[PDB]
């Protein structure tokens, strides 16, 4: 376009095309992650009132203008079109001054780039003309980070870089180090010319200079911990998937000139860490490797000082770059080979060192043998993980599940996400139960609990909840005791380890954040980490002790120092209230968001928008703190939320759906989490129900809704307090207390005697009502007697009279068919697929044993049985009794599994010990698991 008129209507199809086929919402896209090229052409000999606004999908030239103003006036004052500029302002409607504030950044940025390039009038004159020698000083020193990091976008890199640094100026250092580092490892390989306007490279020794002295820092030492992490995180930002491998490359360039004139600040204290980690992921790309390992072989070599201080940090990132180079070499081809060779180098340089690493603060002597064990197991495993003994994937998985479960732990939670991803996405189970890993119930018993965390992701596959649920099912029977995870109803075990030390909501959101500098996808690790230096930075200069003494104790002295900061201030780049609205899945977030800006004054409270609306499940577990920071804040003030909170919550309460159970919870958990935060100004505990309003009968039931019973128990013990029993019956029948029912008082009769009795579990006691009860409503035509019938078989069922109860099904429960067939070994019955019950499970694979003539088909059953039982008792709401009895069917299920495998007859006489080792718990367990 650049006739005109009609050329540019097939152009209009096109860029509409390449939107709908790279999937970009849109060609305004296109025009916004192309805006430099762009105008940098056109603006550069004709106006911006010309510009075919048309194309990319604009409606009127006034759009176009408002989205690209930033880069446009700043090329346009970087061309001395002046009039230009004053005509874009009067055609958005304000002030050429006010236009030039606000597009600051670009605007210095270029025009200092440029005319250091040219060498008559500047740029930076016409700054000072428009704005006066005054406020162009208040501005460069509100934006110098911000100017940095544009100083590190727009620049090259296709030449020599190692001349100006150490040509015989200021620094040289930055040459020394960058030729180093393109010793250790370089992709010899060229890339197009940059993105325009892109300025030379031999100019950041000089435009950093220019600038600094311009504003008065020391230009010679400008790189704290909080400009280096900035920068590094602006660069990896501004990549995108879109716009191909070499960009990734070109990044990678500027990110080593970034590192080799940061000096040492960027190999050492939390930049050294963060630049490793952000690494990982450039390290396994084929098109960009050989540049990533050889500036990760720099930054391990070098930065070893710090390396030998952490050995935390260290073993997680070592299990999660050798795991991933170990899936990168089991998956033209003349540069693959190469790069191939270059990363098992790498993998054995790491092997090496990692064999030859002593850190003087090792704390215990078991985690050194720990970590030891780690390293020189992932560093020989292959590319997929099994659980027969003696091999090295089982070892490594082992000391993994070992290492869960501990007080001095050495990995963290993304470091586990990404070794029992790789040993567990094509898992191998053993054959037998004599070569597994984990096979004596002695063991099982002790490593059964952090398997039951494991097989709670999705990218475990088959085999693996197979394992997991065999370990489950023998530890069941051996113990005598469920895993404590399952029985969990609140979660204020969880919000309580959060707020580790005190009992703030500030230290649980400053380690809600701190947890997502380690876990994100280089855009969320932006947020949380630009969250943190606001945080920390706010708190340096307003001296809130209180704040300062939470940040002391959540965040580690790296990333405390690096988010401060103190040198250069902080640059200008970083109805819910009503029923009906608890169920939509998005019900938290926003009333989180909601809650969240009404108090700008608490810091803490105003960068979480951001963070609630981006990140997914962060929400719902920021939820208690951000209530009860709003409602500590506005303790004296007009008290607003507490208002619209408390009258919402007689709404919320009586909600029963299946949508809303969910956010249920989720508001259940809140109102405990309040009961445990001490209100200012208080004189006993029972003024901690003076933070909402809450109707202590309504949040009984609604727990009771929820499955919450010991939670539903102790809030009707609080509304009878505010007093001085349907909700009562419901309670008492599920909670797990064997005693605990027979306090309750009900009026009496033959009925409720019966319904005890039925509770109770008893045999022909219980069998006498129902018999009198069945034959009254048979003889009546009553059409209880159906239900009556059930009961029966309930009762017949508990006593062990499989005849009589098999006699009463077949004149028409699950249970009890599957039960009463397993027990008359009846191997004939179509058993449903895809059910809930345990006897059907066990049904299943009892009849496959009995219709089969080779082992395994049988094993295939089996295995089977314990992969749906697994996934049963993940699913969630489940009693006290359907949890036993599921963990039961795991025993049964193994049990069968043992026998099947043995082999000779010492392992036959091993099996019957193992059953009177079991005896001996049995005695004294419940009765219906034994």
């Amino acid at each position: 376009p650049g006739c005109v008129t009609h050329s540019a209507l097939y152009a209009a199809s096109c860029i509409k095309r390449i939107a709908q086929t790279l999937k970009l919402s849109g060609p305004q896209e296109l025009f916004k992650l192309f805006a430099p090229q762009l105008l940098y052409t056109w603006l550069d000999n004709d106006s911006i009132q010309d510009i075919a606004y048309e194309i990319f999908g604009f409606s009127s030239l006034l759009d176009l203008l408002r989205e690209a103003q930033t880069e446009a006036a700043a090329i346009m004052m970087m061309r001395g079109q002046e009039q230009e500029v004053c005509q874009l302002a009067q055609s958005l409607g304000l002030t050429p001054e006010k236009l030039v504030q606000q597009s600051f950044t670009k605007i210095i940025a270029y025009s200092i780039a440029h005319d250091i390039s040219i060498a008559y009038v500047t740029g930076e004159s016409r700054m000072r003309k428009i704005l006066g020698k005054e406020e162009y000083l208040a501005n460069i020193h509100l934006n110098f980070a911000d100017i940095i990091s544009t100083f590190f976008d727009i620049f090259d890199q296709e030449d020599p870089i190692e001349k100006a640094f150490r040509r015989d100026e200021r620094f040289a250092y930055a040459a020394e180090t960058l030729e180093e580092i393109k010793k250790l490892g370089h992709l010899p390989t060229a890339l197009p010319p940059n993105q325009q306007p892109m300025f030379r490279a031999k100019y950041l020794p000089r435009e950093i200079v220019h600038l600094c002295s311009r504003t008065q820092y020391e230009p010679e030492n400008i790189w704290t911990p909080a400009l280096v992490v900035f920068v590094a995180r602006k660069l990896l930002k501004t990549i995108h998937p879109a716009l191909g491998p070499l960009h990734a490359c070109s990044v990678l360039r500027k990110i080593r000139v970034l590192i080799c004139l940061a000096g040492d600040h960027a190999i050492s204290g939390y930049p050294l860490e963060m630049l490793l980690h952000s690494l990982r992921v450039f390290v396994v790309d084929p098109e960009c490797a050989d540049d990533a390992l050889g500036i990760t072989q720099y930054l391990i070599k070098r930065g070893d000082e710090y390396l030998k201080r952490t050995p935390s940090f260290l073993a997680g990132y070592a299990l999660s770059s050798l795991a991933d180079l170990r899936v990168f070499l089991s998956s033209q081809e003349s540069q693959f080979k190469a790069t191939k060779s270059k990363a098992q180098e790498f993998h054995a340089w790491f092997s090496k060192y990692l064999a030859a690493y002593d850190s003087p603060e090792f704390k215990d002597e078991g985690q050194k043998q720990a970590f030891r064990s780690i390293t020189e197991n992932a560093a020989h495993i292959r590319a997929s993980g099994n659980a027969e003994k003696g091999t090295h994937e089982s070892n490594l998985l082992l000391e993994i599940l070992k290492d869960w479960g501990r007080e001095n732990q050495l990995l963290n939670e993304p470091a586990r996400d990404v070794a029992l991803s790789m040993l567990c996405g094509v898992f191998n189970i053993p054959p037998s139960s004599r070569l597994d890993v984990i096979e004596t119930d002695e063991d099982a018993i002790k490593n059964g609990a952090v398997v039951w965390k494991s097989c709670s992701s999705q990218r475990l596959g088959g085999e693996y909840l197979a394992w997991a649920g065999r370990v489950l099912g023998r530890s069941f029977a051996a113990s005598g005791e469920v895993p404590e995870d399952l029985l969990r109803e609140s979660q204020l075990q969880e919000y309580r380890r959060l707020s580790q030390g005190v009992g703030s909501s500030e230290e649980g959101l400053l380690n809600l954040i701190k947890s997502l500098t380690i876990s994100g996808d280089c855009f969320t690790a932006g947020l949380a980490e630009a969250a943190l230096r606001t945080i920390v930075s706010d708190a340096i200069s307003d001296n809130d002790h209180d704040l300062l003494s939470a940040c002391q104790e959540s965040l580690p002295e790296p990333l405390l120092i690096a988010s401060n900061w103190d040198p250069y201030r902080t640059p200008l780049s970083d109805e819910v209230f009503s029923a009906r609205a608890l169920e939509n899945p998005n019900w938290s977030q926003h009333l989180a968001i909601r809650l969240a800006l009404s108090a700008p004054k608490i810091v803490t409270l105003r960068v979480l928008p951001p963070i609630l609306s981006k990140v997914k499940g962060f929400a719902e577990r920021a939820f208690p703190f951000v209530v009860h920071l709003v409602l500590a804040y506005q303790l004296d003030k007009q008290q607003s939320a507490k208002r619209e909170l408390s009258e919402s919550l007689q709404e919320w309460l009586n909600f029963t759906s299946e949508p809303a159970k969910e956010n249920l919870k989720l508001l259940i958990n809140t109102i405990l989490y309040l009961r445990t935060q001490p209100l200012p100004g208080e004189s006993s505990i029972a003024d901690r129900a003076h933070w909402l309003d809450v109707n202590m009968a309504s949040a009984a039931a609604a727990a009771t809704r929820c499955g919450m019973y010991k939670v539903a128990l102790l809030f009707a013990e609080l509304a009878a307090e505010s007093t001085r029993s349907d909700i009562l019956l419901e309670i008492f029948e599920n909670i797990d207390d064997p005693d605990a029912y027979y306090g309750l008082s009900q009026d009496a009769s033959l009925s409720t005697v019966l319904a005890r009795l039925e509770y109770e579990n008893d045999g022909a006691k219980s069998l006498a009502f129902r018999g009198a009860q069945y034959d009254s409503h048979l003889r009546g035509r009553d059409l209880q007697s159906r239900q009556d019938c059930n009961a029966l078989i309930k009762a017949l069922s508990s006593l062990g009279l499989a005849g009589l109860s098999n006699s009463l099904l077949q004149s028409q429960s699950l249970d009890a068919t599957f039960t009463t067939a397993r027990k008359l070994e009846i191997w004939n019955l179509p058993a449903p697929v895809n059910s809930d019950s345990w006897a059907v499970t066990v049904y299943k694979a009892y009849q496959s044993m009995y219709q089969a003539q080779e082992l395994d088909t049988v094993r295939s059953m089996v295995h089977d049985g314990l992969k749906n039982t697994v996934r049963h008792l993940s699913s969630g709401s489940l009693n006290t009794s359907v949890l036993r009895q599921q963990l039961g069917a795991l025993a049964a299920l193994t049990e069968l599994d043992d026998i099947l495998n043995v082999r000779d007859q010492s392992e036959l006489q091993c099996t019957l010990a193992t059953f009177e080792k079991r005896s001996k718990w049995m005695m004294s367990g419940r009765y219906a698991d034994v």
